[PDB]
């Protein structure tokens, strides 16, 4: 079994805490992709499954994700329970997060005519709070998510208390061990799609347009445009214009977040910074969301 380096441990998939089958129960269907159901082991949690039908490179994928997300320890990343390898189909367990992934949280949790204060400024900069903080927690352990994305992020609930959490690390654990219109290339720097480059400076980027999918309340990234345009958009210094009624504050941190040279983009610790003196700015805060009729 292969072996994972973090921090400044090593482990190994033989690490990872085994949870007896018989003590998991599938309650339901989460929307599969492997296929994803909310489970009990009494303890709430997602389990991700590992189809019988797959082959041997998926396999030792599939327990490198449990392995990578088991080393994290922090709030703002999903965490591990353990896993369930000795019976078919291979089970992975993590913290259920009952307000599902982000994006789909923003498009139903939309404004409405109905519900005009179901969500305010303050509620999307404290998303945008908790996910900077996870990567904040990743680039200082020198770890590069490569798929920072609403898509990729989860809710531990619907309402007030929500915390947000990166949960996906399939893209991570792919560099580590395929095709062009997989590529989440709306969401990639210039030097990643043109040359393959990664680095924490990478993720800013991708957390910039995070900020615009939160901001926008869940809309797909240059709308309208495809990804071969995109990325002769971009590559051209093309930028995507505000979320409507976007603070300039908080869009203002997008666009330093997409300047053309990663040098010239902010560490995440700067990012929080100023995404914390948003939420001091009243102007900011008290900016009221649109609403679709
Ligand atoms: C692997 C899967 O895990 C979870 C899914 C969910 C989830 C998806 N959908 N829902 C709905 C359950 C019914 N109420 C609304 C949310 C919960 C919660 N916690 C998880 N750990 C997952 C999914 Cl499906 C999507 C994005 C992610 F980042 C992750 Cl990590």
């Amino acid at each position: 079994n292969p072996n994972y380096c973090f921090a400044g441990k090593t482990s190994s998939i033989s690490d990872l805490k085994e949870v007896p089958r018989k003590n998991i129960t599938l309650i339901r269907g989460l929307g599969h992709g492997g296929e994803v159901y909310e489970g009990q082991v009494p303890l709430q949690v997602a389990v991700k499954t590992l189809p019988e039908v797959y082959s041997e490179q998926d396999e030792l994928d599939f327990l490198m994700e449990a392995l990578i997300i088991s080393k994290f320890n922090h709030q703002n990343i999903v965490r591990c329970i353990g896993v369930s390898l000795q019976s078919l189909p291979r089970f992975i367990l993590l913290e259920f997060m009952a307000g599902g992934d982000l994006k789909s949280f923003l498009r139903e949790t939309r404004p409405r005519p109905s519900q005009p204060s179901s969500l305010a400024m303050l509620d999307l900069l404290h998303v945008a709070r908790d996910i900077a903080c996870g990567c904040q927690y990743l680039e200082e352990n020198h770890f590069i998510h490569r798929d920072i994305a609403a898509r990729n992020c989860l809710l531990t609930c619907p309402g007030p208390g929500r915390v947000a959490k990166i949960g996906d690390f399939g893209m991570a654990r792919d560099i580590y061990r395929g095709g062009c219109a997989m590529l989440p290339v709306k969401w990639m720097p210039p030097e990643a799609f043109m040359e393959g480059i990664f680095t924490s400076k990478t993720d800013t980027w991708s957390f910039g347009v995070l900020l615009w999918e939160i901001f926008s309340l869940g809309y797909m990234p240059y709308p309208s445009k495809s990804n071969q345009e995109v990325l002769e958009f971009v590559t051209s210094g093309g930028r995507m214009d505000p979320p409507k009624n976007c603070p300039g504050p908080v869009y203002r941190i997008m666009t330093q977040c997409w300047q053309h040279q990663p040098e010239d983009r902010p560490n995440f610790a700067i990012i929080l910074e100023r995404i914390e003196y948003c939420t001091q700015d009243p102007d900011v805060i008290n900016t009221a969301l649109p609403i679709e009729y």
